[PDB]
């Protein structure tokens, strides 16, 4: 039906004046990647650009960046036309001018450095009105092609002249800004960002469309998570990109004034949002405005809570405004806030994972001139406990350290600072290391919700256990139809029991990674913390976090830790049930299997745990993790040594055959010993090499040679002479008799 | 490397209104004889007055009346930036009033007894803040700024009008000099002091530089520790030495 127009979509290629399209629709329009093409845009404009052929984009959607979507005055959800331009011309002198206040606080013929490389070889097909942009030296600034010697659209050629002059001119009211936050500025919450998009696209992008139907919109969004996870940034980006009017309602700003004044401010903000429909109301620090009802001491605070409730109910009955809120925890706010109709859907912003931290660092380093040694993959993998604004502060600290190293030591008495010295600043790996180590407080201490990086290859042996766990987890979630066909409810839990050090934790991590499911590992320290603190209710929000991260593998490491602290095998005169274990049982009974949240329990003493957790429906599968045999030990050694460089002289099969009844973590302790001996040998060789030649006053005497970059068999033999038998044989007999007594008990 | 960046050293002419020369340096300067040379130092307080009553001493160290150390400076080893600004306006006249040691004894008019014999054919090329010694007696009394009819400094003339109605005061001025805690007053937090320095140097010492870039500054500092560990002292020293305006909330 007239495949001449086309839908809009974001772009993965950031270079200006560039696009990407479906591969088959190159003959339909009948043009090529290099074929420059013009594209229409409302308010009577058309902009030309290069073409490309890709696949990920649908056969009905173009890909482009914010710059052209700004000059074309068009947002997502729209559609425009297109036409090939083989009649393109070679752009002669086409004057440009720095069109912003960004020109402020700068000096030099920046035209040269910013433009000459940007236009060089780009064959940029340029037309009048272009608002292209370029970035350097801690700054990002644009220009407008005001003149087109040949009009209107032409190519760039290196011969073409640039008489670069003019005075920064005033951007009209029609255009806008890219500083406005967008989805490109959001990282670590890709799933959460997609959820927010699918929640707010219909109410905002299609107001009249939704007014036609009589469905209830989601008009309350509870973005909860640690502080500094970009909740207000996410809200601002969503409101700006979707075009909805954003009103930043701040809890401190609200209740900073008088009670009557605070209520008047809330009412005025809600009225303005209703007038500017479609609009987004965002309330960061909602717990400040709306605490728990039993906890809000002051009558003024309760009155403010009720005023907010009434205002949002008035929005619900007659308005087109979506209300968003930010809080540390969902339970910290009043439960009446989360009432249906007011806050129906709560989005767990959560914490960024290694990939999320990488995305955040890349976002914050987009305008930062950083060296090639930054290896942000390594930084993100190392970065733990930093969420969003924590990584922003990390990048700021690295940049500030670079500036204090350059500016404070170079330009002191020579001459006043200019743009050349500032744009030459580069951020190195040492700055990032210093920011990580000395000048960064990690604000995250609670449970981690992320897809673990441990895979099946990271585990040695246990092939049967691997296959059984793969069944029990993937099959309910990868083939729900097969389970529904049969009259059996899939199991929602498994118990891992066996000698410590066999990799139950890695088994849970690998099964979470294979399903690409978040893993929340509650170790024995957490269970004992909840037990000793007499706060069993923490299991409630632990299970809530696990459910909100569906699909999730809820791992309970050292599930017998409480049963072990409250006595040993027989222990005290009491039973085996425990308050935290009881809350876990209650939550699992209250957890729907369909929620694809799997509970994995690891017990080094399965005989001391309460049998109530072994009842069918909770942990009916008791997977035994046996002590690794020869093949399993060989595989474990192969998996562990893949990271530490080891010499080929090592004999893993022989090492495994010496290690009779050795657990996997005891093999990693074997590397701890031997690999550490290798590290110590390297360090002592380095220091003795440093000390030996310092006596001789030779200007040129450097016999540079690496002592050893790998680990030889001597280190492993020394570790064998140091490391000894893994565990007592009596424990193994106990495990084997427990396995033999899997049935005919209780 | 700055040519006019030279040390100042001992002085022998007990009158502060004299400022030295250095003929090899005068060739560098345009130092003309007349009212004033703007010799600039620290804290913006200068000692501006008649010039060229020197060249008795060696070069590379300007002779400046020791009384322009407590003012305009602190101690030896400092440096002056001497650049002429002669031919000042001739307003009404400059304040006449003593400060500390005149109420002790006959006061009379406080002008026509001890101070009158000094504004003679050298009619006070001055800059408000230049403090010195002038008397008709024991030869140790100060002369301070009290009033300002012309905002910039001028060269007085007779026939003018002066009011010694003002009264000599205490060392509010001496106490003002004794202030601005510094890093020399901080001990036991050398690592913490260095951390604070590296945090606040860029935002404060380089405001326009940081405004050029678009990085987020550290605008919140939480100095936590036992009471009495110099937290407010550290903050005051950092603000005073860096020149940032300190507000004690
Ligand atoms: N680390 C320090 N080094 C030198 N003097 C100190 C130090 N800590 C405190 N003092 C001295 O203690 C005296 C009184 O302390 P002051 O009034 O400065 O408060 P403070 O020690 O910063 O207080 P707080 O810890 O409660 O913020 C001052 O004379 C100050 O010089
Ligand atoms: N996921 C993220 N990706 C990129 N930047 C982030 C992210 N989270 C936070 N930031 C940065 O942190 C700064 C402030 O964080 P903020 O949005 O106030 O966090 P919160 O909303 O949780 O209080 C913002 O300027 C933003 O650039
Ligand atoms: N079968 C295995 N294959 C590879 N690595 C293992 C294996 N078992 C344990 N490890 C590693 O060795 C260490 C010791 O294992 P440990 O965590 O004590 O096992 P568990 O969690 O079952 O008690 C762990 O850090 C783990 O990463």
């Amino acid at each position: 039906n007239r495949p001449n127009r086309l839908i809009v979509d974001e772009a993965i290629n950031e270079d200006n004046s560039v696009v990407s399209l479906s591969q088959p629709k190159m003959d339909e329009l009948q043009l090529f990647r290099g074929d420059t093409v013009l594209l229409k845009g409302k308010k009577r404009r058309e902009a030309v650009c290069i073409v490309l052929s890709d696949d990920t984009c649908s056969d009905e959607k173009i890909r482009m960046n914010r710059v052209v979507r700004n000059n074309l005055r068009v947002r997502l959800g729209d559609v425009i036309s297109i036409q090939p331009c083989p009649d393109v011309k070679y752009g002669k002198r086409i004057h440009v001018l720095p069109i912003d206040d960004t020109v402020e606080g700068i000096t030099g013929n920046l035209f040269e450095v910013y433009l000459k490389p940007y236009f060089l070889e780009a064959y940029r097909p340029i037309r009048k009105g272009d608002i292209f942009l370029v970035r350097g030296g801690m700054r990002a600034v644009e220009f407008k092609v005001v003149e087109t010697d040949p009009s209107p659209y032409c190519i760039v050629a290196p011969d073409t002249v640039i008489h670069c002059e003019g005075e920064p001119i005033k951007r009209e009211d029609e255009e806008e800004s890219l500083n406005e936050v967008g989805y490109d500025d959001i990282g670590g919450c890709r799933k959460q960002l997609a959820q927010i998009k699918e929640m707010v696209e219909l109410p905002l992008r299609h107001p009249a469309l939704f007014k036609a139907i009589g469905v209830k919109p989601p008009r309350g969004i509870l973005l909860y998570g640690p502080p500094g996870t970009g909740k207000t940034l996410i809200a601002r980006a969503v409101a700006n990109e979707t075009g909805a009017f954003f009103f930043l309602i701040n809890g401190p700003e609200i209740m900073s004034k008088l009670a009557g004044e605070s209520e008047s401010n809330l009412r005025k903000a809600f009225e303005e949002a209703e007038k500017n429909a479609p609009a987004i109301i965002f309330i960061d620090e909602l717990d400040a405005i709306a605490p728990k009802r039993e906890k809000t001491h002051g009558e003024v605070e309760r009155r403010i809570v009720s005023q907010l409730l009434t205002l949002m109910d008035g929005l619900k009955q007659r308005a087109h405004v979506i209300v968003m809120a930010a809080t540390n925890r969902p339970n910290s706010i009043d439960p009446a806030l989360r009432r249906f109709g007011r806050f129906d859907r709560e989005v767990d912003i959560g914490i960024p994972d290694a990939t999320g931290r990488l995305e955040i660092l890349q976002i914050h380093t987009k305008n930062m001139k950083l060296a090639d040694d930054v290896d942000l993959e390594q930084v993100a993998n190392e970065t733990h406990g930093h969420v969003g604004a924590d990584l922003a502060a990390l990048c700021s600290e690295a940049a500030l350290q670079a500036i204090r190293k350059k500016m404070d030591l170079i330009d002191l008495e020579d001459e006043t600072i200019d743009a050349e010295v500032m744009n030459s600043l580069a951020v190195t790996m040492d700055d990032f290391r210093w920011a990580l180590s000395q000048s960064n407080p990690s604000a995250l201490r609670e449970t981690v919700v992320e897809v673990p990086q441990v895979t099946w290859e990271d585990i040695g042996g246990l092939e049967d256990v691997k296959r059984e766990l793969q069944e029990l987890v993937q099959y309910p979630v990868e083939h729900p139809d097969k389970f529904l066909k049969f009259g059996m409810t899939p199991s929602k839990g498994v118990l891992f029991y066996g000698p410590p050090g066999c990799g139950k934790t890695l088994l849970a991590k690998a099964i979470a990674n294979e399903c690409q499911a978040n893993a929340i590992s509650i170790k024995g320290p957490e269970l004992l913390t909840m037990w000793f603190g007499e706060s069993e209710a923490n299991v409630r929000e632990i299970f809530d976090k696990a459910r909100q991260a569906a699909p999730c593998v809820l791992f309970f490491d050292e599930l017998d830790s409480i049963a072990k602290a409250r006595g040993g095998n027989i222990g005290d005169g009491g039973g085996a049930a425990d308050r935290v274990i009881n809350q876990i049982l209650t939550e699992m009974d209250g957890m729907s299997t369909k929620k694809n949240v799997f509970i994995i329990g690891a017990t080094n003493r399965p005989d001391i745990i309460d049998p109530a957790i072994l009842r069918p429906g909770r942990l009916d599968q008791l997977i035994y993790i046996p002590l690794p045999d020869e093949k399993s030990r060989v595989a474990i050694l192969k998996a562990n040594l893949r990271k530490s460089p080891v010499a080929k002289d090592v004999d893993l099969e022989f090492l495994a055959k010496m290690t009779n009844g050795f657990s996997g973590a005891d093999l990693t302790e074997i590397c701890q010993r031997a690999c550490k001996l290798a590290i110590r040998e390297s360090i002592e060789s380095e220091i003795r090499r440093e000390r030996e030649r310092q006596t001789n006053p030779s200007a040129m005497e450097v016999e540079e040679d690496d002592p050893v970059p790998e680990i030889r068999r001597d280190h492993f033999e020394e570790a064998m002479r140091f490391a000894r038998r893994s565990v007592s044989d009596n424990d193994i007999r106990k495990y084997e008799m427990f396995a033999q007594t899997l049935q005919q008990s209780r």
